[PDB]
């Protein structure tokens, strides 16, 4: 059965008037900003951007890739669908 979600967690996170993305569920670092309460920190493959979405937003990868992983016009996008299946755990900084 599920449990809750937790860092390296691996998802496609949805954002207002964008598809479905590749992304991951971040660790917050030592000193860094928190994400609100109910919120996780998320990282964007692709375009690198981090968002707090709550689990409404946030579908498993495993579960989710045969609709969402097609290749999308968005900047970005295709950069995120080479790192969620070839390196979802590596530093982007």
């Amino acid at each position: 059965m599920p449990h809750a979600f937790k860092p390296g967690d691996l998802v496609f996170a949805k954002m207002k008037g964008y598809p479905h993305w590749p992304a991951r569920i971040d660790d917050i670092a030592d000193g860094a900003v928190k994400p609100p309460p109910n919120k996780y920190p998320i990282f964007f493959f692709g375009t690198h951007e981090t968002a707090f979405l709550g689990p409404k937003d946030l579908f498993p990868y495993d579960k989710s890739k045969d609709k969402y992983g097609k290749p999308n016009k968005r900047k970005g996008f295709n950069e995120g669908l080479w790192e969620i299946q070839n390196n979802p755990h590596a530093s982007y900084s």
